[PDB]
């Protein structure tokens, strides 16, 4: 297909986020590459405004599902690649249980040969001494299933899923994700049957990096439709 042909090789990635959480203004820039054939991406993110005012794990889902490995028998259900190169808008509400809410708006699209994710994030009602603004979250990220359903009215998809962040006192911080994706092109796009993405992530640090940063390794495969 047109869209899927853009992802047969290794694709450079750029991520830019401007965020405002309880009045904290911050920016993040990420760079790396994605290999959708193997469902794998490698990225390094840097807070370009100084210290990140929220924990890095809380931004992982906001910081390119077009790099998911869709098995051959499922390629008919890969909305994300089918919207390319024109791209799609990805919007989310992320409700941290007993805490504040992120609202995000992003565009994911090709800018030349680079796949770019540009994000605006607004967070309100966060607890200044809670798990997020208090930086009480472990520096890791557990495996999740993202459940995707078509949204024929918007010619796009919706997704719902619950992220679980390990709190350093042993408890767990829930973050309910509500997600809507709309194509930017006028071209036709694949609308999928119900299915899910299975995601696994590894967070690390670059020892020679003095800025506040996150190295991210991610592995995503699609599933939920019988061969
Ligand atoms: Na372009």
């Amino acid at each position: 297909s047109k869209g899927e042909e853009l992802f047969t090789g290794v694709v450079p990635i750029l991520v830019e986020l401007d965020g405002d959480v309880n009045g904290h203004k911050f920016s993040v820039r990420g760079e790396g590459e994605g290999d959708a054939t193997n469902g794998k991406l490698t990225l390094k993110f840097i807070c370009t405004t100084g210290k990140l005012p929220v924990p890095w794990p809380t931004l992982v889902t906001t910081l390119v599902q077009c790099f998911s490995r869709y098995p051959d028998h499922m390629k008919r259900h890969d909305f994300f690649k089918s919207a390319m190169p024109e791209g799609y808008v990805q919007e989310r509400t992320i409700s941290f249980k007993d805490d504040g809410t992120y609202k995000t708006r992003a565009e994911v699209k090709f800018e030349g040969d680079t796949l770019v994710n540009r994000i605006e994030l607004k967070g309100i009602d966060f607890k200044e001494f809670g798990n997020i603004l208090g930086h009480k979250l472990e520096y890791n990220f557990n495996s999740h299933n993202v459940y995707i359903t078509a949204d024929k009215q918007k010619n796009g998809i919706k997704a719902n899923f619950k992220i679980r962040h390990n709190v350093e006192d042993g408890s767990v911080q829930l973050a309910d994700h509500y997600q809507q994706n709309t194509p930017i092109g006028d071209g036709p796009v694949l609308l999928p049957d119900n299915h899910y993405l299975s995601t696994q992530s590894v967070l690390s640090k670059d020892p020679n990096e003095k800025r506040d940063h996150m190295v991210l390794l991610e592995f995503v495969t699609a599933a939920g439709i019988t061969h």
